[PDB]
């Protein structure tokens, strides 16, 4: 973590403006909130019927500890406090002095104690992965404050990570129906998303969700995200040299020579080349035969990847059997079966030439990855015949509402004694018994042994960490 | 300003992985790379007819000059180079020296020169909003190489801001024929989006789109974004004490108690109650004639809000003729109407109490709240009756395909011949005549005199500032 990019936002100040109202708003003699942080529904997207924890570290890392270390605890207090009761005097025309800041600042720590599912473990949709409260019967408040933040952060990272999971579970699915062994698998989903993000901040843990199941990434700040918040033991993610559309039309129409060019340029790397830039079919109908010599005279580990962008998504891959002409009807992954060579594997599917691969990239979905894997078992293709560059349609198109995350508070102790809360609905305390099972009726004096919400972070320390590898294998298990 | 993060994003690899190996693929004698940023398409919002540019200020100031600065400029150039080499040849495997890295670091600037259209105009769909091209022939690769970093960062705040100019069009279309004035507008549409962002980041730039149509928002970190990018003379935004549904249910069953509670404790400011915790007809029907007196008695700048959160959006404001009971056919507007005062207005619409108001904001869409407005001005309700929380199933709930917004090479020269890129929109160098013509297939040697886009930033420096005053004055004259 040896950069920094300047900051904006006030750690005081973090948050929805109304949670800045809510301290005067509770009982007189609150003590503690709990709060627990619930996916609670996967009603928009049913394929997610698995929530993988992920995220959790790298939040309490970069913000409960360092932003609040460096921007908050380190600084003077005197001018803390006065930007604080600056800001409230302004917008509201109230003259709060910031004394629960002070207290704060004088604590030198956030008294917060949390709980959370280990990472790469999963959870059925409904079970809680997170609880939040704080320790130190002052701060009441801090509970409800945080809320905004924990998940501003934290559901994107545990959605893209399931949907990296469920992706996974697929490809192993059509992996046991079609091919002899599953080790494409770690590569046959390949992270496009970066430039669809909303932000570089959410490229980063967005790209991280789906390192948890996958090796192949082009989000960089991913990589080296990961590498900063949990570290790894073993490659953390892996990609390959591949043109672009401005590369391709630089060289002019004549696509025979940019392919020998580019081929030339990465003589001992696989090599992708988008081939849709000016004739898509012209390249694949003539100038692949053309090529094949050269191409299949590299070594394997530098096959040549033809990446199509445009088309149908269905036909330009499977083939559409109404269409006028016969490499159409025909989709890229036959046409590349009679170009190339291949060979029938012991499920009784075809596997084209490892020479030759072939990378679909364009707007792809579970949705979208599932019909194209249909397709081609339909066909007698192995689903090794293709991978899937995943992009921001799979990973920028999701809300909150996608896995129903929530923070609610269920819990407050006034004047000693704790209370359920609720609107009307977890109540009181919970426990996660198992991946599918909770119990919520408890108090803090209840036995939680065994609980499979670990504790995690409390009063400014981290007290459990785990990096990539333990993620990984934990998702493994699973 | 003066707070910091913590980050990991290596300067020289803020980029898609494959666009490292770009540089060595291009043709021979490659000099010049000129790209545009535009906003391609918006059938899947056809809503947004135009594109508020805004963002690129912001964009310049945090990366290209000040996580550049901070970051590889200001770093020795040895470890710099180095750690990129070292990454490519693990990741990826193969040896990069990073000759092309050192170069740029010894320059000691980005030698980008960045046109765009200043921020608070608008634009038609399919006309360029930026153009970027390299001013040193060894860095043709840098233009695309920053596509990546560009979109990340632009096309959210660019979507916010337009999402919001058309919810304003939106409402003030229902205040001229609903209301007697449009004072209220600048209030109706109240960011509530901030924890359904995917990041801090995103919160931030979206939240600050919002704010250039809007002052209500409760996304604090906006305030302070556009606080420390742009400034303005006066208070940027605006918001109210607002009691969610924790504070509620801890106060225990008897909500008219914790009404009249929080009343007190916000004798002299609007407040904003949730009010569904229990039973939100309850509280309508019951406990607001119980403390109608207490309402009418406060100031009418600290007016009463009713907020519900649950129901359906349309029935839940303006009824649902289908029942059971009176309440539930008439509606929140229309109960407020029968327990409180209203007049009727110049152009005959009923306006509530001005000591009694509603905000709806559940899951709030741009349809949604205009079937609302249709709902109210049906019954015979002004629009200003009502003021919608804008959460994240709007400022969230997009992608880049939203306004398709798109970086392309459209012209590159090579051995002193510019030719325009003419892959199968624009070809050539691009000038913008106004808001919804331009003109392409142009070189560096026409003439740019009337172009909108301006120039911006040019090898290290911003060249043109603006504030957050002059946006929103700029948004007024675009309307217009
Ligand atoms: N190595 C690559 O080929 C690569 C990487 C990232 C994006 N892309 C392409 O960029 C386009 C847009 O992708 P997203 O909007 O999903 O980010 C797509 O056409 C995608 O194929 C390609
Ligand atoms: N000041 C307020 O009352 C306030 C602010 C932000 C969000 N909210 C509520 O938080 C919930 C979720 O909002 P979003 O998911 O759209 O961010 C909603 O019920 C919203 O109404 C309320």
């Amino acid at each position: 973590l040896n950069y920094s990019s300047r900051a904006s936002a006030i750690p005081s100040l973090l948050c929805d403006f109304y949670k800045t109202s809510h301290r005067i708003m509770y009982p007189e003699c609150s003590q503690i909130i709990y709060s627990t942080f619930t996916p609670r529904s996967n009603e928009q997207a049913p394929y997610l019927t698995q929530v993988v924890s992920f995220g959790f570290q790298a939040f309490i890392i970069k913000y409960l500890i360092h932003y609040f270390n460096d921007n908050f605890f380190s600084r003077d207090k005197h001018d803390v406090v006065t930007e604080y009761s600056a800001f409230i005097e302004k917008t509201l025309q109230l003259e709060d002095t910031g004394e629960h800041i002070a207290k704060l600042h004088e604590l030198g720590y956030l008294p917060i104690r949390i709980k959370a599912i280990p990472e790469g473990k999963t959870v059925a949709i409904k079970v809680p992965v997170m609880t939040i409260e704080n320790t130190h019967s002052d701060f009441f408040w801090l509970t409800n404050y945080l809320e905004t933040l924990i998940n501003v952060s934290l559901w994107q990272p545990m959605t893209s990570a399931s949907i990296a999971f469920a992706y996974r579970t697929a490809l192993i699915k059509f992996a046991n129906e079609t091919c002899d062994n599953q080790e494409h698998v770690p590569f046959q989903s390949h992270d496009f998303s970066m430039r669809g993000m909303s932000s570089l901040e959410s490229a980063e843990t967005s790209g991280a969700g789906h390192l948890t199941s996958f090796l192949g990434t082009d989000t960089i700040p991913a990589l080296s995200f990961v590498e900063a918040y949990y570290g790894s033991s073993s490659l953390i993610g892996t990609s390959i040299p591949a043109s672009e559309h401005s590369v391709m039309s630089s060289h002019g129409v004549d696509e025979l020579s940019t392919f020998r060019y580019l081929m030339a340029k990465f003589p001992h790397n696989m090599l992708s080349i988008v081939s849709d830039t000016t004739d898509f079919w012209h390249n694949i109908t003539v100038n692949l035969p053309l090529l094949k010599q050269e191409i299949i005279a590299r070594p394997e580990n530098a096959r040549l990847v033809i990446r199509p962008d445009s088309g149908n998504f269905f036909a330009i891959i499977c083939g559409d059997p109404t269409a006028d002409t016969e490499h159409e009807r025909k989709g890229l992954i036959e046409c590349l079966w009679d170009i190339f060579g291949g060979t029938v594997n012991q499920k009784g599917y075809k596997v084209i030439n490892p020479h030759i691969g072939a990378i679909y990239g364009d707007g792809v979905t579970y949705e979208k990855m599932f019909k194209i894997l249909e397709g081609l078992q339909a066909k007698g293709f192995a689903s090794s015949n293709i991978v899937f560059g995943v992009g921001a349609q799979t990973y920028q198109r999701n809300t909150r509402d996608t896995l129903g995350f929530a923070l609610k508070a269920t819990s407050i102790t006034i004047n000693g004694e704790e209370k359920a809360i609720f609107k009307n609905s977890q109540k009181g305390r919970v426990k996660v018994l198992s991946r599918d099972t909770y119990v919520d009726g408890l108090t803090s004096a209840d036995d939680f042994s065994d609980d499979l919400l670990e504790l995690l972070f409390e009063d400014g320390k981290l007290l459990r960490q785990t990096d990539f590898d333990e993620i990984r294998q934990n998702l493994l298990v699973s």
